[PDB]
């Protein structure tokens, strides 16, 4: 029980647009159901081998059927652990590195396969030591937050205030606790046709707190945030994003996995459950594959049997009653030729309209955690957390105890500060870190400590993502709502059914893995489904529910 | 006279936010100005050869000065005309393609270098003979807006009504035309705090025009456009950057170069004024070089005896009393290191927050307008001017004569239409391209009409731009008025003096031509005025009246 020890009902990410308890539902000893003995041992395609494509995959095979997955570039998608020359688990989280302990349904996962996770050194929080904020040429160094000077405070406030006045936080929070569905809906669904259309920095600027408050104060809240590094990168997106964000508590109480969270999909694509329906014991994914996924899928099509043709990069093409697919929704278009008549029209505006948004990490790993030392002169940490306008942005610190060698995220930028990096080769990337850093630490040796080989990844050039992760800008509730409800087929021309979509882009919380986890699920649902199958009694599953509690549609 | 022949005083894009008069400032016959004969031949450093750059050197230049031009890749920066194989006269615009003719200060020098322009091929304009509008596989055809089914006109009455409603439209534009500065100012002035902090997408939701109408109406209105192609790219942007472009009809009565718009830079580059201060007859900016300008820039500093030292790439450092750089913002952090203390902290904020902008360009040449052709069932052009949703976004017909070939901007797209084919090789950018045109015309054998070589660009991949263009976020108005106002440093600290900026990303204008001229000669002010010059008391120019009628100050 990693939550936060306040004696409360746990905030979890429930809801708040589909409220359906995914942890109770994967921990029912039902299981998620079952699909009629005759079907037992078909096909289903699986486009990608990140954690949706997994999930949906180790699921399938637990009720009976034999999950084919593809997988174009490398295991576990935005879930990627690089070990650095010469080391033993020591690494870069290159894509998802601090994972809230609100996501039971990753969090079951994790467990399940026994991994050990710690708390993530976020700023000011017991996980790290210190952090310094540097702005406009001006440093500060904050062990706690009182250290601050008062306008941060302020913005703290005026936050807090917009959020309580402005979306009912602290009712939502309570709803969510309690699982009071009807409650958490109303509360929820007043919220959705007012902030749809509107951005992040709209809330923040009209909010009475900041209205009365200088430029400057939004401003600085835009550069330094919440707990979680500055979000300016996220002004432009629709609110609704990120009441979901703080609302379920993706932003506090995070973790990382000790050794790397791509141990996750690695570790469910070997794990090998003690109870499948057909399959004998002993039974795993990677069993049934043989070892490795399939490669990449080059096309999607209709076959005249009424099955899914899918033909890999080398042409190899096999039949399948059903395929899900877990790319970035763009790929339905760029790195595969999937068949038109396969979803609607309105489907494919939604696919082909989602935004995709950018960004870089650039890791170094150094032989101590040195930044503990203490400057005498000062009593200031070496280094710390740190929190800045120049092109930096967040810089991180991981300490794998005194005696191992330390890693530090040189830069997390999102957005612009992402995309000015993208051109540039790893060197000049640490190069312009360092001298970045330097500036804010003019007598810290950083490049002394070094050791290894520099890791550095922007998601938006590879052609297997375009981009890091989804955002919704404004007026995009529509283009969502249709992709969430997609698993749900019964009205669907015949042409447009046997094909699933899933992922955090399907997810109304992309860039948070809870996202393609429950939507995986949804799909599974669905899947199972398709081969006439169904849930337990005691133990209904999302397409069960899903007309009473799903997510408002809003008008033409 | 390419403005409308409407009988009216034309609409030029004068301010609104300096409604200086750029054009009369150019072509009187005083000159713009003199510096003392005791600095005649100095050296001021100008880096970047785009048309800001070479506008300010070549101004300069007839003040008696030696320019000095840097530039790092291309000639002409973002003005690039690309031939195709083994042609003359046959070209790809690149960057800038389609030039309002309100953009009278370009247009000064267009008509210097005696270059014809023709209008624009645009949808449902006289230079375009058709237009095929698609959207979620519904196609329309239309030689006339009247040919459109009716939601199209409810929609431009809305944009037209919620300008008027909103903007005040018709009153700015009279003021415009009139150049009645103080009311424009007035007019102007009041939209500022009220826009500067809301999207265009929010004017448009929020306008009661479209807040009646159903959701796919501004989804439509995003795809489709109001003239110049859909801009929900540009949906997030601050809605009085919009604004500046309706006002000075930047997207209206368009005109391209014939023979390409490189020939405008490359042709001030090599252009002989019939007098200039100093210098000897036949003196052209190419003469005074050796005939090209220095190679790329990696360091600007400030030198102990108080010059500032240019670092070339071959490590050549040459001293100057002065530098203008007009690259864009990004690159004084990314490619040059520029030192810190030449610009205030506030400054570097500006430079360092300002957002730019995605664009893909795909051009193939063909062996004749064959799109002029009719099908004989339809009586349809074979291909038309082409509004999608699908990738290709905007498809641009370019006949150059019934004798000739043809040129067609297979896709010319912004944002995240952009991002999706960042990673990809042209070839597999103009088969997407091309299967996506089949999907609209299927009858039309394109590929068979195509020949020479296949030509794209993705401005945001190049080290040496790093966008497109800059678009203003919500909220940016601050950034844009400390760099549009740079030029005037008589209450600059002298550390900071002597260097400037220009470029249409100091513009209030990004993405359009006059923005780059206009802000270069208010650079050029600024020199002159460095080096002890003034204007001649009959033609003031920028740095003369800024302090009365320039962008207005917003709090703290
Ligand atoms: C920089 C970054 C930081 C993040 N930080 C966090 C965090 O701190 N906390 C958190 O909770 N979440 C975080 N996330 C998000 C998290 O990583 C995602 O929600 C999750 O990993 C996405 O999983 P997915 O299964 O939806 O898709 P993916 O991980 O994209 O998996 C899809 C797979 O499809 C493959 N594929 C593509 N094309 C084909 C083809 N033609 N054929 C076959 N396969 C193909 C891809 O290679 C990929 O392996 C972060 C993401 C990024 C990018
Ligand atoms: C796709 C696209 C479409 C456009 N369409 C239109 C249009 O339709 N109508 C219109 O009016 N305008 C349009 N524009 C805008 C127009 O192209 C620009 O406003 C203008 O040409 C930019 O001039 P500039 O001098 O500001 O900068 P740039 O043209 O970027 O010039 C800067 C120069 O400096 C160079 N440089 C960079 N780094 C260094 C270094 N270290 N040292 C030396 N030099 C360096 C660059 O290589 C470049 O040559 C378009 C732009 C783009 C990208
Ligand atoms: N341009 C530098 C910052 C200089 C100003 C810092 N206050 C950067 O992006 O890192
Ligand atoms: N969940 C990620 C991304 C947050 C930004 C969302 N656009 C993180 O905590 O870093
Ligand atoms: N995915 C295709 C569009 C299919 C739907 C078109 N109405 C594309 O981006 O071009
Ligand atoms: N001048 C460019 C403008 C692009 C949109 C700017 N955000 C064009 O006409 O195509």
């Amino acid at each position: 029980n990693r939550h936060p020890a306040d004696g409360k009902k746990p905030i979890t990410i429930f809801g708040p647009d589909f409220p359906f308890a995914f942890d109770d539902w994967l921990e029912h000893p039902a299981g998620l159901g079952s699909i009629p003995a005759a079907r037992h041992g078909e096909e289903v395609a699986i486009v990608g081998a990140g954690i949706a494509g997994l999930v949906a995959a180790y699921e399938l095979m637990k009720l009976g059927l034999k999950p084919v997955v593809y997988e174009a570039s490398k295991m576990g998608g935005r879930l990627r652990s690089q070990a650095f020359n010469g080391t033993d688990g020591i690494i870069a989280e290159l894509g998802g590195m601090r994972f809230p302990v609100s996501s039971t349904a990753f969090y079951h996962y994790v467990d399940k396969l026994g991994l050990e996770t710690k708390p993530f050194p976020n700023p000011l929080t017991p996980a790290s030591r210190s952090t310094v904020i540097d702005l406009e040429g001006q440093t500060y160094y904050a062990e706690k937050a009182a250290d601050l000077p008062a306008l941060f405070q302020e913005v703290t406030d005026a936050w807090a205030d917009a959020l309580e006045s402005g979306a009912r936080f602290g009712d939502i929070q309570q709803a969510i606790r309690d699982r009071d569905v009807p409650r958490l809906k109303e509360l929820w669904n007043t919220l959705v046709p007012l902030w749809d259309d509107r951005t992040f920095y709209d809330f923040v600027a009209t909010s009475k707190a900041f209205a009365k408050l200088s430029f400057q104060h939004r401003e600085v809240f835009g550069q330094v945030g919440f707990g979680t590094g500055g979000w300016d990168s996220d002004f432009p997106n629709s609110m609704l994003e990120i009441f979901r964000v703080v609302m379920t508590n993706c932003d506090d109480h995070q973790h990382l996995v000790v050794g790397g969270v791509e141990q996750v999909p690695q570790g469910i694509w070997r794990h090998v459950p003690e109870r499948c329906a057909h399959w004998p014991e002993g039974t795993s994914l990677s069993s049934l594959h043989g070892g490795a996924p399939r490669t990449g899928v080059k096309r999607i099509a209709r076959a005249s049997d009424g099955r899914l043709a899918v033909t890999d990069n080398w042409g190899d093409c096999r039949h399948y009653a059903a395929v899900l697919t877990t790319c970035q929704s763009w790929l339905l278009t760029t790195q595969i030729d999937c068949e038109e008549s396969l979803f609607s029209q309105k489907m494919w505006m939604a696919l082909d309209r989602t935004r995709y948004m950018q960004s870089s990490k650039t890791f170094v790993m150094v032989d101590r955690p040195f930044w503990k030392d203490k400057d005498p002169e000062t009593g200031r940490d070496l280094m710390s957390m740190t929190l800045t306008d120049r092109l930096t942005r967040g810089t991180y610190l991981f300490d794998n105890g005194d005696d191992k060698p330390g890693v530090i995220c040189l830069s997390y930028a999102w957005m612009s500060d992402a995309l000015k990096m993208l051109p540039h080769p790893v060197e000049k990337r640490v190069q312009l870190a360092l001298d970045a850093l330097k500036k804010i630490y003019p007598k810290t040796d950083i490049a002394g400590h070094i050791i290894g080989d520099p890791i550095t990844i922007s998601w938006e050039a590879d052609p297997h993502f375009l981009g890091a992760f989804k955002g919704a800008l404004p007026g995009h509730y529509r283009y969502n709502q249709r992709m969430y409800a997609h698993f749900m087929q019964a009205q669907m021309p015949v042409e447009q059914r046997g094909i699933f979509i899933a992922g955090d882009d399907v997810s109304w919380t992309p860039a948070w893995v809870e996202g393609a986890v429950q939507t995986s699920l949804n799909a599974v649902w669905g899947i199972m489904n398709h081969f006439g199958g169904k849930t337990h009694a005691d133990n209904p599953g999302p397409g069960d529910v899903f007309d009473e509690i799903g997510q408002i549609a809003l008008a033409d």
